[PDB]
């Protein structure tokens, strides 16, 4: 049992649930949210610019001691810092994107990262402004992810469609 409230379940292990995943990381402290980070870890816009909002800036400044120390991360890779006020560990996990020509096909390695935690708060992978389908995320999600994954949803007209189009 966890706190996890008001999802729907997908698959075995696959919940989703309309909802900002700001809020739903402050309410919960889930162990891992997971932030839809880019390669140089810039938090401007996006899941990733409303994560670091939220923290005061303070994920901005951990990350970029992070780059300075570890150099840019690679598309479909991860690391695990902290999770501020609202988590204990930030999972940030760079899918490609699409409006910059990234190979979708890193879609799926992105979400092999997932698989290191048992449970996990998270956006869907290259959804939003990196460009992909987010219909084909979730697919890819739910077709690598073996471990428990609470997906938030922010645009509740997207939600409806994930839910109803899901095979
Ligand atoms: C408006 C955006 C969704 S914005 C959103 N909602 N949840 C998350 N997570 C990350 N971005 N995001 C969209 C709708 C329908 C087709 C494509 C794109």
């Amino acid at each position: 049992v966890n706190s996890f409230s008001g999802y729907l379940k997908l698959t075995d292990n696959v919940y989703i649930k309309n909802a900002d995943i700001v809020e739903e990381a402050k309410k919960v402290k889930p162990t891992v949210v997971v932030n839809a980070a880019n390669v140089y870890l810039k938090h401007g816009g996006g899941v990733a610019g409303a994560l670091n909002k939220a923290t005061n800036n303070a994920m901005q400044v951990e990350s970029d001691d992070y780059i300075a120390t570890n150099g840019p991360l690679k598309v479909g890779g991860s690391c695990v810092l902290s999770g501020h006020n609202l988590a204990k560990h930030c999972l940030h996990v760079v899918g490609p994107n699409v409006n910059k020509g990234e190979d979708i096909q890193l879609l799926k390695s992105a979400y092999e990262n997932f698989n290191q935690h048992e449970v996990l708060l998270a956006p869907l992978l290259s959804a939003g402004i990196f460009g992909a389908d987010p219909i084909h995320s979730l697919r890819v999600c739910v077709d690598t992810v073996r471990t428990n994954v609470y997906l938030a949803v922010f645009d509740k007209n997207l939600y409806d469609k994930l839910v109803s189009s899901f095979l």
